[PDB]
């Protein structure tokens, strides 16, 4: 069977700022504000307030990823993958469903990784929202944080 | 002529946190992360990633506003106002046009206030984005900040 490498592009939206300012804001040590995407079949795929989008790898306003993580290989072909993403985009991943804490770019990548390789992405990435929420900081800014939508420019709808 | 009071609902999304943590993040004293809306004809109107929305005053997830500011009176009736908002929503205020720095909830309220009363809202509110941008903090997080969309839940499309 033809095998296609699957990568998880990792971006620290805070560019290291969350690393030092996290103890002074949340009183807890966070290593970054993780934004991830799935790179497969030569293209980068992510979910934001605009829904599922794609771009050439490292092609958003965010620039090159801070880390490229190997997820595994998948047998899912390009045409089957696009059909899969299309199906998600019309059901559980419309732009309206975006939520900073429970339905974000990492929720997307995690579910996509599982589908393509049977593996989930690292908990330190997906658990970030709960780590922020479980603090006075997070509880006070909950209303504001729940109002936040993220959509890195540069991609086009799938 | 029938006169209708126009209010500017002011919300500090940071709930006072920006007040104390601003000197330690931006090295400059900011008093809040201002989110505003226009209240007229018994309803609250605002612009977000979803476009122009309305709700009963203080009816979003943000709760009651931190301050209610008197803008002035307007002679524009309800039906004419909705037509006005509809026109904006189809031209310069579609959800896609939202930008944290140059086309946000305050850009909307300011333009709406000017139309209804001939007055602009206070510069300390509208100039906030530039104040954050003119700092190492802002320049480093520019990519991330430009990816931020804001849409307080609770309203419905106009």
């Amino acid at each position: 069977p033809n095998l296609y490498p699957v990568k998880l592009y990792v971006y620290d939206l805070s560019k290291g700022l969350a690393r030092r300012l996290s103890p002074i804001m949340l009183g807890k040590q966070l290593e970054g504000i993780w934004h991830t995407s799935i790179v497969v079949h030569k293209d980068e795929f992510f979910f934001g307030s605009s829904g599922i989008s794609s771009c050439t790898p490292g092609g958003t306003l965010l620039g090159p990823p801070d880390s490229v993580v190997d997820v595994g290989n998948t047998e899912v072909t390009e045409e089957i993958f696009l059909e899969y993403l299309s199906s998600l985009g019309e059901s559980l991943f419309r732009g309206e469903a975006y939520n900073l804490f429970e339905h974000n770019c990492n929720t997307f990548s995690n579910e996509v990784a599982q589908f393509l390789t049977g593996r989930k992405i690292p908990s330190y990435i997906t658990d970030l929202p709960s780590e922020v929420l479980s603090t006075p900081f997070g509880q006070a800014l909950r209303p504001f944080l729940d109002s936040i939508q993220i959509q890195p420019p540069g991609g086009n709808s799938v």
